[PDB]
């Protein structure tokens, strides 16, 4: 894999992706379910299984999903997000 930045404008339906892991610090955080026809799906770049490493410049590596909860709460509020993910070369 390799690190990629993915900026998404929020839609009325949201960003359209779920998260897995980071249940405790040190447990890796991954992109889970991507909502069909949602913002992430339509953009096309984000994939389930991509490892999340930062949100809007804030590193989430080794951190709790609770930090991501906070970061995505703000991402909702501002109506956009910039995700750094490790992605599979296709």
């Amino acid at each position: 894999s390799m690190e990629q930045d993915i900026f998404l404008w929020r839609k009325e339906t949201g960003f359209g992706f779920r998260i897995l892991g980071g249940n405790e610090p040190g447990e890796p955080i991954y992109i889970g379910h991507i909502v069909p026809l949602g913002a992430a799906d339509t953009d096309g770049r984000l994939r389930s299984g991509d490892e999340l490493i930062s949100v809007d410049g804030t590193p989430v590596i080794g951190k709790s999903h609770q930090l991501v909860v906070q970061l995505m709460q703000q991402a909702a509020k501002q109506g956009h997000v910039n995700l750094t993910v490790r992605q599979t070369r296709l």
